């Protein structure tokens, strides 16, 4: 484990991250898809052999000994606000049994069912709160990735609230 496990926000490029692993925001069929997944297929494409996993699950798939843990968050636009909660609540809690398994120190992560998954809502608050109920009792570094500016600052009031 991280010698003190943190919380962190970065906005840039999750394929540039500094971790030891990544979470993809993956689809279920295993498919190139767009925003993180695409620079994660551009990145790590090895990574995407038997990738294809259920809704609310996470898959590891090693890209050389590199980790990419594809978790499949729920598309809003299909699932009900109820069962749609469920499911994301549910993939962030296999990613930390992903996490725990590979022994890691630290892993880069998004905010899952944030952006073409979203129903078109802003679940920044929702998703940070299911990562944080999954990730809390791990003991690894938690990098998060995001892209917006006014993101980045929610994102990090959030982390500074509980500290
Ligand atoms: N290349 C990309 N990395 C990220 C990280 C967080 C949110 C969106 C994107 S698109
Ligand atoms: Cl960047
Ligand atoms: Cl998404
Ligand atoms: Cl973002």
């Amino acid at each position: 484990g991280a010698m003190a496990p943190s919380y962190r926000v970065k906005r840039m490029d999750i394929a540039k991250n500094d971790e030891e692993c990544v979470v993809n925001a993956a689809n279920p069929r295993g498919l190139p898809g767009d925003g993180v997944c695409k620079a994660v297929y551009k990145k790590w494409p090895e990574s995407f052999k038997n990738s294809a996993t259920p809704v609310g699950t996470a898959k590891t798939v090693m890209c050389g000994t590199y980790p990419v843990i594809h978790a499949v968050g729920p598309n809003f636009s299909n699932y009900t606000e109820s069962e749609g909660d469920r499911e994301l609540a549910a993939a962030y809690r296999e990613v930390a049994k992903e996490v725990t398994r590979l022994g890691v120190n630290s892993v880069a992560i998004p905010l899952l069912s944030t952006g073409v998954y979203s129903g078109g809502k802003d679940r920044l608050t929702q998703s940070l709160n299911h990562l944080f109920t999954a990730m809390d009792s791990t003991d690894a570094d938690v990098v998060i990735y995001c892209r917006d500016k006014e993101w980045e600052k929610k994102i990090s009031e959030a982390i500074q609230m509980r500290t």
